[PDB]
């Protein structure tokens, strides 16, 4: 599949516990990170990526970057932090 031995740290709070996350680049979508957290995790199904900051919630798109949609505020970029989130219940899965 798919495999790139460059990649960038994400801080993203899953389970209450900020987890790393080794790979995601500039091209790397939203998509593609909010599903790789929740592959590792082990669950799969329907996540988001959310940011919080001064107390501020807003939604991402699929197709939004995660490093773009940080670099943004750029001075003020670190503060913001990353909530993933779900969206939608599981199904059903081994068999």
């Amino acid at each position: 599949g798919s495999s790139g031995s460059s990649g960038m740290e994400l801080k993203v709070w899953v389970d209450g516990v900020q987890r790393i996350v080794c790979g995601v680049t500039e091209v790397t979508t939203c998509q593609e990170v909010v599903i790789a957290l929740a592959q590792a995790i082990g669950r799969t199904g329907r996540y988001t990526l959310i940011e919080k900051w001064r107390d501020t919630e807003r939604h991402l798109a699929p197709h939004e970057n995660p490093i773009i949609s940080l670099n943004k505020w750029g001075q003020y970029a670190s503060d913001v932090q990353l909530i993933l989130r779900r969206t939608g219940p599981s199904g059903p899965s081994s068999g």
